[PDB]
């Protein structure tokens, strides 16, 4: 007697709706029925219950594969692997080559309709529907008329109302022949004149914008330093954040002063530099930090002085690692600056960017960051898409937290290599006050 065999089209994926249910495939059979059994590949498969199970085999011609997944309530695909044990063998099932086994693809298709919620930095309040912008989706540069659909993708709108921060690069915004040709001008701390470009600061304008946002959560401390501290002389017209909103694009250079103080100040690099070392700069006295710039801030050295930096630099290498800073540094009520790695082009990236806000689907997954891009030209925070490089399910020691970039419509070789993140320094602002009654 033949030995009866199994086929099937490893070609055709098995693709189950998202709803939770009990799903089937086919599976030829040849020749009579084959005792075999089928089997996932792993057994961190979380999402399915159970093992699948050979449901029919009424029909001399097929198999029926049965095998039950839960709800997928995010808004990604997610994959599983069945493979087949011959019994009487104990050898894994050939595929049509002869030589790989006999693998199935499942891939349960993503939620279409998630439920989304939403953690901001603290203080900054939250978009309304109107300052929430939809995005179009762009194929070859130009903008189709096709729109992204899913409800987190949209740019926070800056208005006289939002409570965010973003700096603009002017070197980016810059249009040569329809500028001012001051537009790069600078009224120094001594009325002093300088044109301060900006093209490599964007880890001064990231560090700018968490500054914005630390003065004015300690606002009522810093009125009190300014009152209580001996503050340097030149340093006086320092304890200040100005940030105007509504200005023209051609206006960006009278924007902010902390962002011009960089700009006028801060020593050049054209391989960038780094979050922490201009927050630092502004903040206390560091010997790392003496070159930085032709001028030294350090506007309150006296609070962080040989306490708590309130200043961290972390990496993250796992979804787990990533979710894990992320969630801490926003339930702790810190601001986040993130530094971005990868390839943009056949060409190496780096760059600093702030994040405002994550989005969370039901499973407490983060799907996308609200981004202050200090290379792009809407006065908005765009959304980046959050992916992981593999199975989210079974991690690997490495699964790097990956970027989909709305605002060009694609995914890149960028991924988050750590945060930099700045918290309000609450204990040592009140040591300081207690020493100063
Ligand atoms: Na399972
Ligand atoms: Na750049």
């Amino acid at each position: 007697k033949k030995k009866p065999q199994i086929k099937y089209e490893e070609k055709q994926a098995v693709m189950p709706e998202s709803a939770a249910g009990t799903y089937t495939f086919e599976v030829q059979t040849i020749d009579g029925k084959l005792d075999y059994e089928p089997y996932f590949t792993s057994s961190t498969l979380p999402w399915i219950t159970g093992a699948p199970t050979i449901s029919s085999r009424t029909d001399p011609n097929k198999d029926v594969i049965s095998f039950t997944c839960l709800k997928n309530k995010t808004v990604w695909n997610r994959r599983a692997y069945i493979k087949f044990k011959d019994k009487k063998t104990g050898q894994y099932i050939k595929g049509a080559d002869g030589k790989a086994d006999l693998t199935v693809n499942i891939i349960q298709k993503k939620n279409e309709n998630p439920v989304v919620h939403y953690k901001w930095v603290d203080g900054i309040g939250a978009p309304t529907e109107n300052q929430k912008i939809k995005m179009k989706i762009k194929n070859n540069g130009i903008e189709t008329e096709d729109y992204f659909t899913d409800p987190f993708v949209f740019k926070w709108k800056e208005t006289a109302d939002t409570k965010f921060y973003n700096v603009r690069k002017l070197d980016k915004l810059y249009v040569q022949g329809q500028f001012p040709s001051n537009y790069f001008v600078i009224n120094g701390i001594r009325n002093e004149q300088i044109q301060g470009r900006d093209i490599s600061q964007s880890w001064a304008k990231t560090a700018s914008n968490m500054l914005h946002w630390w003065f004015e959560q300690n606002k009522d401390y810093i009125e009190q330093y300014k009152q209580k501290a001996a503050i340097e002389e030149w340093k006086r017209p320092l304890y200040k954040h100005d940030y105007i909103r509504g200005l023209q694009d051609e206006d960006e250079g009278k924007k902010s002063n902390i962002a011009n103080i960089f700009r006028a100040y801060s020593h050049n690099n054209a391989r960038g530099g780094y979050i922490e070392d201009g927050l630092t700069w502004y903040l206390y006295k560091r010997d790392g930090q003496k070159n930085l710039g032709s001028i030294y801030p350090g506007l309150f050295n006296d609070v962080f002085a040989h306490d708590t930096s309130p200043i961290n630099i972390e990496r993250c290498e796992t979804k787990k690692e990533f979710e894990q800073l992320m969630n801490k540094t926003l339930d702790n009520k810190r601001a986040i600056g993130i530094f971005w790695q990868g390839s943009k082009g056949n060409r190496p990236y780096q760059h600093a960017v702030t994040c405002w806000g994550a989005a969370y689907d039901e499973d407490n997954n983060i799907i996308c960051l609200y981004i202050a891009e200090s290379n792009l030209p809407e006065a908005v925070l765009y959304p980046f898409g959050v992916r992981y490089k593999g199975n989210i399910y079974e991690e690997a020691e490495k699964n790097r937290t990956y970027m989909f970039n709305y605002a060009l419509s694609k995914p890149e070789n960028i991924y988050i290599d750590g945060l930099t993140t700045l918290d309000k320094g609450e204990d040592q602002w009140k040591k300081w006050l207690e020493a100063h009654q």
